[PDB]
C-alpha cells in the first residue's frame, strides 16, 4: 500500500470531489483519473487537475474534453503517458524503472 497509492486509479478517482462535469462526457472524473489527474482546486483554482506523474498543473476544462490530449499536449514528456498499459499490467522491472523518473520529476519540480 504505502506513500504512491496514486499510482492506482481509484485514489486518483478519489480526489474528485466538486469536479463539475458529472458523467457521460470526455471528461468525467474517471477519465480524468485515468489520463493520470488528481483534482487539487482553490478559490481562483475550481477545476485545477495535476498529474501524480509530471505534476504539471491544468485549467480550464469542458465536459467534452478528452484528459489524455490535453495531458499529452502540455506535457509532452510525461512517461506515465508512454505506457500504453494501465499500470496493474506494468511488471515490478517497469514499475520501478518508472518510479526512478517520477521521484526525478518530483524534485525538478521544487527546483521550480
Ligand atoms: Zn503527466
Ligand atoms: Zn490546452
Amino acid at each position: 500500500p504505502q506513500i504512491w497509492q496514486l499510482y492506482l486509479k481509484n485514489y486518483r478517482i478519489a480526489t474528485f470531489k466538486n469536479w463539475p462535469f458529472l458523467e457521460d462526457c470526455a471528461c468525467t472524473p474517471e477519465r480524468m483519473a485515468e489520463a493520470g489527474f488528481i483534482h487539487c482546486p482553490t478559490e481562483n483554482e475550481p477545476d485545477l487537475a495535476q498529474c501524480f506523474f509530471c505534476f504539471k498543473e491544468l485549467e480550464g476544462w469542458e465536459p467534452d474534453d478528452n484528459p489524455i490530449e490535453e495531458h499529452r499536449k502540455h506535457s509532452p514528456g510525461c512517461a506515465f503517458l508512454t505506457v500504453k498499459k494501465q499500470m496493474e499490467e506494468l511488471t515490478v522491472s517497469e514499475f520501478l524503472k518508472l518510479d526512478r523518473q517520477r521521484a526525478k520529476n518530483k524534485i525538478a519540480k521544487e527546483t521550480n
